[PDB]
């Protein structure tokens, strides 16, 4: 019939999703930005009006990219200059606007090139870091308040994460935390003195006639790693001609006697701060409470009021400690802790009490605490329909754990099968998103009696571009391996027909507590390979895989390369074996953590794939970095895993890939998954004689997303594939 | 019929060519070293006897991989621990061994790490190169004399070139010229204190958990050079407590007056040397001849023993001004110069006057001025048949210049149409080199008479290999464009046939002074394609190529890019012309300055080629040396030739890559065409929406020619080339 899903349609991204990003302003109201004019919308009855003009700044001198108003609806922080760094962090230029006397604050502006910039929880104060220090502002046009003299480029960060921190363990730039009403400001100082540098080049524009070497503090597995400190200050209590003064935290003992990290910083109340430390040996954690002592000026953090969180079947956490959701009085909290029985479930505590007890339970998990009332807990999980591929959110009434409702489940079965959720400031009401499995859904509702106040955006101009072109379909179902399910999905051509022998494409991640198998719509460079290619494209959550329990997730403890990539291969393998798949042609491949997967099930041996293509991936963990790496592997030495880290390299399985066709594609400024690790794959293919196929993106780093490389890239994988399977 | 000349016969070297490699000791005899032990012959009757037996090291307990005997015969230098640096220099180990006594001295040895080692020109004296400083044995047992004590890595060279000396001037790590009877030692200081330096990355082996950055100091285009100083020391005139004194021979003023460089250095008697010096702006070289002063023990060089030699079309010299030859008394002494017809022909000049007498002349130029005995000069050119691919050896009569004597011409015309020869030390005896167009063949003759003493080698063991194979033909012709003609070689199939329409590869390197058609005989990569594969491999010499005068070499002067890229097009769209070329199928294919051509060939939107490799090209001159590039392109600077610089690049010409298929190949370590260079190429082409085929090689250098790099890239080339053709 009419056209296809082509690849220029994901290229050129003809057809587009439309979303409803709101920013709560209130409990009653939030802000939806357009696409020139900031508007103010009232949550009950739907009414709007402007909240700025979009004209405002058509004289401003400069593009803005973001808006950030204060909590005190007064001022508008507007960010231009913007300048990405790492995955997170980013400069950027700040200018006030006072939105009382709608005029521009000229006077002791926010410095250029700063790093961070965050406005207290309640009034309109300021706090930001520059050249690695933080900074005060009492009043929007009143001078700055150094807190901190210590920053020093590459060395000391006081406020702002170091390249680890920021993607492995706070996935923020920030490392600064407000009290609930801003009297307080807590931050992290990291010190990265003897964290070993990664060097490489970049080649920046044409004219540059000498390549730049760019260093960055990067502590690979087993290296030193930076070291932290948690410091408190008083914002009420800051002079103007004397330093202020920072009261350290310190400690847990059994965290000092070795390396340590800093996971976690949640506020009880306005004198009640927990901080969650994690050994280098992310087994055991502790969360340890401390208390303002108002006639003494420091904290007091009681032990026998810390709690342990460990594991001996894995590491702490799915990435990390979960974090807690204290109770009014912050004499209490719940938050998500793995079963006795492997499940990750809401654990209630009294501060001062050791043993917790579970409010859920059930052989599928909580995936997060979304809002705490004094008389609710709204939480989103998986336990629909037993499907780990889907979410849910649900409420539970602290008074009768017994009393669980599902809000998202029914609202329309069909269509909605994933949610995720954001409620105003009080938990009034609340915004529901649906991703999938049909076409994004965006919905208003309330909290007192879960009414479904009105659609925000249904997405049905898309719909109607939409049934003119022959989409794929997706089928979401799961096997059996030696008593236990495992999950799998498959992007299907339009007209599917299982008599029919259809090449496959097997898309792999499969990295721990990854999920490939979800209800999610999306339209990617799958949805084209279907649509127009005829190919299948397979995804499967094999051992090592999140949301299901530990039993699953930690069985590949200690184990990276081992259970997720055979695993991968038994998938192919009974993929074949349902009868609508040519088995001469089956194909894999993977970014970052898949591409890892994707060359260790081609140098397996296994026969079982044709072709694949590694984008970015690892080669050796001993070239990643520690916090990841380590959470896994343990340690690579001698007296820990250093035999494995050795067996399960790409390198080592070199000799095997003469019996398949391998594309290896790698960013030269990938900062993450250094361009070293390829490097390293290509050298071995070539010392045993491989031929095989690569691409380099020049400047590019992990993410190979400037317009043209991801255009050009996802064009070279295309006609890879074709030529694989046809 | 039988087989052919596989890929892997390239590979494998099945078909080995044999050499005869000699070294003349004296007038009357030389040494010839066999897998074993070497020998010493008696050139005229041909009686050997063994000069040391291959047993003698068998527990020396380390692989020697060179010796050096001393002109003394009495002592072996054997050469071990060897590390490769750039193209010429390299670090290793030492030992002597005294062949006197057959002991091997264990006092006073030569350090590890060792830069450079040589004999003295008589006697056994040794001067050797650590740490960037001199030292000097008088004898191998005794303690070793410094001569300088300014050595400073990447900063300070004393007695070896920087890596643009080394590469693109003196073509050697050595900068040391010992006096002919040994008396004086003459060297170079080279500082690079202020030239920038080129970084990139060293990923080693895979245990290397942190890459490396190679930094060397490399002056690109226009940038700050490293400046040179001249010193001779008397090596009998040393105490060995008195730090021996060099004597610094400075100027010429009209070389001070700005950026210059030393391009040569000739010793003309026991105490009289002679200086080149060359502008930066390489169109104007002056001469000095200076002369060691008794009573002053200083050097004076007279103004009015200094000759000059300029160019208004172009540079001075094939790649720097041509060394000169002095008669016994050093008193006057010949040269290759250009002549007024712009023909290379061989001058005669009394040091202390400004006008010389050309001795040969003709449209054909003079290759190399061989031997000087008080009869005759030998020489040779590319005179006979008027071919500028042939090389022969002459002699003429001093007395008479009408007098010359072809010696080479007749011996073989059907066999030999390239030699080249090696004299005995009084020129009593000589060996002539023939390397084409059949089979090498090596033989010995007598001066007096010119007589053929005896073969030496013909590879009739080769040649009866070769009778089994079906190889391919070679076809050395030419072509005409407005007036001039412009030769050409073509690799032909086995039983080719005229009639039949055959694909064509064209191999091209352009560079300037450069030449691809000749006589000689190859087993390469062209003979596989051609043999097997049945391809046509042509090399065409346009505007630039050298050895046909003047008017062709500087067509191209200050215009890089220009027409020896577009003669490369025309010859293309000739060769398409003689009907045995499928015009359909034209490819094309270089490395270096041949990779620069067909990348410019490849985006000038000719149509005429469907596909082509570029391997380590130049993509923009500013990416270049200084040395070599401004040679040819002067200065980038809006007041010289930065106009055309950047007219020349590559990457402005990335759309019309639309049209072809490309295949980019890059070695990551290449410390003379920076990876850079490939790497802009790539991102221009991204950048413009083309697709193309890349590869790098990690850690291999401009050669790429480690072993399993070498079968790697080209067993990746001929896929990439029978699928473009297939
Ligand atoms: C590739 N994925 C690399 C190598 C393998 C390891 C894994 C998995 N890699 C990491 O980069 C590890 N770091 C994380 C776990 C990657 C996934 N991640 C993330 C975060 C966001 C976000 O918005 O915060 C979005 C997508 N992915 C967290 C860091």
């Amino acid at each position: 019939s009419r056209k296809t899903y082509t690849l220029t349609d994901y290229l050129k991204n003809t057809y587009r999703l439309k979303l409803y990003s709101l920013r709560w302003i209130s409990d009653h109201e939030y802000l939806y930005k357009q696409e020139n004019n900031i508007l103010v919308f009232n949550a009950e009855y739907g009414n709007s009006s402007v909240f700025l003009e979009n004209s405002t700044f058509d004289e401003f001198g400069h593009s803005i990219n973001d808006y950030s108003i204060s909590p005190d609806g007064q001022f508008i922080l507007l960010e231009y200059n913007y300048v990405k760094q790492w995955r997170h962090s980013y400069t950027a230029s700040y200018d006030i606007y006072d939105l009382n006397k709608r005029q521009l604050i000229t006077e002791e502006r926010i410095p250029n090139n700063t790093q961070w910039v965050t406005w207290s929880p309640v009034g309109h104060k300021l706090a930001y870091v520059w050249n690695n220090d933080i900074y005060v502002k009492i009043e929007p046009n009143l001078p700055s308040y150094r807190i901190t003299w210590t920053g020093k480029e590459d060395i000391i960060y006081n406020g702002i994460t170091d390249w680890v921190y920021e993607e492995e363990v706070f996935s923020a730039y920030s490392a600064l935390w407000w009290s609930p009403n801003g009297t307080f400001l807590a931050y992290a100082q990291f010190n990265d003195t003897e964290v070993p540098l990664i060097e490489y080049s970049f080649y920046s524009d044409e004219s540059l006639q000498y390549p730049k070497t760019v260093r960055v503090p990067y502590p690979k597995a087993g290296a030193v790693n930076p070291t932290v400190k948690f410091f408190v200050v008083n914002t009420d209590s800051l002079s103007s001609v004397t330093n202020a003064t920072s009261i350290q935290i310190t400690a847990p003992a059994s965290m000092l006697i070795g390396d340590h990290y800093l996971c976690d910083v949640t506020w009880a109340t306005q004198e009640r701060i927990s901080l969650q430390w994690l050994r280098r040996i992310q087994n055991y954690s502790v969360m340890d409470i401390c208390d303002y002592d108002e006639s003494s000026g420091r904290w007091n953090c009681l032990v026998a009021r810390q709690h342990i969180e460990m594991s001996t079947t894995g590491w702490v956490g799915r990435f990390r400690p979960s974090e807690p959701h204290f109770t009014l009085d912050g004499n209490s909290f719940y938050k998500i802790i793995s079963n006795e029985e492997g499940y990750r479930h809401i654990c209630y505590f009294q501060i001062d009490k050791k043993d917790c007890t579970f409010i859920t339970k059930g052989t599928w998990e909580v995936i997060g605490i979304e809002a705490l009332t004094s008389d609710y807990l709204y939480y989103i999980s998986n336990e629909y329909k037993g499907m780990p591929g889907g979410r849910n959110l649900y409420k539970i009434q602290l008074s009768d754990y017994t009393k669980v409702t599902c809000l998202s489940c029914e609202l329309n079965p069909e269509r909605c099968q994933y949610y995720s959720v954001s409620f105003s400031k009080e938990a009034k009401y609340y915004q529901l998103r649906c991703s999938g499995p049909g076409l994004p859904l965006y919905t208003l509702h309330s909290s007192v009696n879960d009414k479904g106040l009105r659609v925000l955006e249904d997405n049905s101009a898309l719909d109607k571009m939409l049934q003119n072109v022959q989409m794929p379909s997706k089928k979401l179902d799961f096997i059996i391996l030696n008593e236990t399910k495992f999950w799998y999905q498959m992007i299907l051509p339009p007209h599917f027909d299982k008599s029919k022998k259809y090449p496959l494409l097997l898309d792999v991640y499969a990295g721990p507590c990854s999920q490939k198998a979800d209800t999610v719509f999306r339209l990617n460079w799958a949805t084209y390979l279907a649509s127009t290619e005829n190919i299948i494209v397979a995804s499967f959550d094999g051992r090592g895989s999140g949301y299901q329990g530990d039993k699953i997730m930690h069985a590949i403890n200690r184990r990276l390369g081992t259970f997720e990539v055979e695993d991968q291969i038994e998938a192919a393998r009974q993929f074949s074996k349902m009868g609508f798949v040519d088995n001469k042609r089956i194909a894999i491949w993977g970014w970052s953590y898949g591409g890892y997967v994707t060359s260790m099930v081609l140098g397996s041996g296994s026969g079982v794939f044709k072709c694949g293509i590694a984008v970015a991936p690892v080669s050796r963990w001993e070239y990643y970095d520690s916090v990841y790496t380590e959470r896994y592997m343990g340690l690579p030495t001698p007296e820990d895993n250093l035999d494995h880290y050795r067996n399960s390299t790409v390198m080592s399985r070199a000799e095997n890939f003469k019996q398949v066709e391998y594309l290896l594609i790698h960013g030269t400024a990938d900062d993450n998954v250094h361009f070293q690790q390829s490097a390293q794959i290509s050298k071995a293919l070539v010392d045993v004689g491989v031929d095989f196929q690569a691409m380099w993106y020049t400047d590019e780093d992990h993410g190979i997303a400037s317009s043209t490389a991801h255009q050009h890239i996802y064009t070279h994988m295309s006609h890879f594939i074709k030529q694989c399977f046809s």
